[PDB]
């Protein structure tokens, strides 16, 4: 009886996505089978890999499909339900976003809970991106506590948690913004040691070393470059970098030098933490040291808008 | 009571070391104090490495001093003990080689079992350069059974090993060398399913595509430059490379973990490691070449040949049985 708008890939991006590849659309809502509920999406996230995902590359993730409606994480709230598993009322995370409803069993539908904060965080901090921080911080660079962190692209939305984390964990934490705002933010906000402007700095290997009297334990990695170069240049013995995001550097043999470990890592790998994670996560964010900033567009038909536009980005779909 | 020739720098090396550098000297045997022992030296190892250790750069290893003898790593016996904890007549492993008598604290002289080898394969396969490899492998790398393997510099002290480790666990292993008689040994002697020359056979990065056909699992390095850049663009999802570039990118996008490792940090795995190095030597599965010159005023010489063929570079100052 209901109406779903959702955003369907009308065509193939060539390089970069235009408005034109995008369409909004009318879908029906199903009524759940056995096993089934039908949810309705209050938030929604767009995210950097989603532009990857509208490629026909090869990719190791699924490319989207063209008229079919685009996938990304979302917020909703069970409204039906023919599962004993979850039950009417819950508000769920899920990965059929950019529509007002979905349906389908109820395994893919996972129940957030919002004593721990905003439900639309969970997109972001109690997230992916919170999450992809978490991991990379204690689960791939071993962060111990009182070690020194370097992070790249600082005021992302993975580097503010990796701050943050390594804040909360007693750790000397320095960041890289590509402007004098996000340092400002750095610095006051989240409260890190030291922000660089990669931009003004002048030669950032220098920056980097000035930055760390005693070198760097952990190094989070999202940016790349130059950046990796002065990161090893600055690391010190059994030094741990966590790359996360990307001419390559000079200075390679120091990897083995200083017993250097370098490690990519994929946030799905680690789901299996997620408990552990909303462990520390939680109170951290009540006490008021893990703090974020938000971006949300109104509407479903400003879906592809804020895509375009790539604080966190979210859509808001439905009414709380 | 004795005297001891011993090799002593004369003089720090300019560029390349020349034979003017090392002096041959006669020195006094200290008989041994409380807790000491006296060995006379049997084998004693050059390798590469001690080049550096004659440059007064800054370095991770104490440099060699002007006017003392050199120091490397050696196999001796003990001829003279004033220690409960090291008995006389033990085939000792120790660090005071260039030198025919050495005098010092039980504590600075390991002993060696003969039974898992050649008391000079303690220098190489049962040394150091077989204790990197097998770091390298399973503590570092941590090679899992049937995963594939690449070896750059396989010809190596530590890539020969490396190779016929991961030969020994049912690998399929690519190797790469500079020459084509270093191919032919790492094929037919080693027994490695490839051997790549690197100075011949064009594009690297394709050279070793096309020698894993499904990919790399654990890349063992050994030189750098190209052959980093090729091992990443043919690892697969979760290669791990022991470390001893355009294309970083696909370390985020495959999950890839480089790590670089001195052998210093995993001597608590000796054991273990004989454990495995002698039965696989016994079998005949684990080969290797040596160059052994004779007499300790031939030092300066072997070392010298580490720059100007192949195989562990060695040389015999006592006799096999000193007591």
């Amino acid at each position: 009886n209901l109406s779903s708008k959702e955003i369907r890939l009308k065509a193939r991006p060539v390089g970069m996505p235009k408005d034109s590849d995008f369409e909004v659309a009318s879908a029906d809502v199903l009524q759940p089978g056995d096993g089934e509920v039908l949810v309705r999406n209050i938030w929604m996230s767009v995210d950097p890999y989603m532009r990857g995902r509208m490629m026909d590359r090869e990719s190791y993730v699924p490319p989207f499909q063209i008229g079919k409606p685009l996938e990304g994480g979302a917020i909703g709230q069970v409204v039906e339900s023919k599962s004993d598993k979850l039950k009417v009322g819950t508000y769920v995370n899920h990965m059929w976003g950019w529509r007002e409803y979905a349906t389908g069993p109820a395994a893919g539908f996972t129940p957030v809970d919002p004593s721990l904060g905003p439900i639309e965080a969970f997109l972001g901090t109690l997230g992916m991106p919170g999450m992809t921080a978490w991991a990379g911080l204690f689960k791939v660079a071993n962060l111990k506590d009182g070690e020194t962190v370097f992070v790249s692209a600082a005021s992302g939305a993975v580097g503010s948690v990796v701050c943050q984390l390594a804040k909360a964990h007693g750790c000397y934490v320095v960041g890289s913004a590509g402007s004098d705002e996000k340092c400002k933010w750095l610095e006051e906000v989240a409260g890190i040691d030291k922000a660089i402007n990669y931009k003004t700095c002048g030669d950032l290997t220098k920056a980097v070393a000035d930055a760390f009297p005693k070198g760097i334990d952990v190094y989070f990695e999202n940016v790349g470059g130059k950046h990796l170069e002065a990161a090893i240049n600055a690391m010190r013995p059994n030094g741990r970098a966590a790359l996360c995001g990307m001419p390559g550097p000079t200075n390679l043999i120091q990897i083995v030098g200083k017993s250097l470990r370098l490690q990519g890592f994929i946030v799905s790998n680690y789901f299996q933490h997620m408990g552990e994670f909303f462990a520390e996560m939680g109170p951290l964010i009540q006490s008021g040291k893990m703090k974020w900033e938000e971006t949300v567009e109104e509407g479903i038909e400003n879906a592809p808008k804020a895509f375009l536009n790539l604080g966190k980005m979210l859509v808001k779909i439905g009414p709380d």
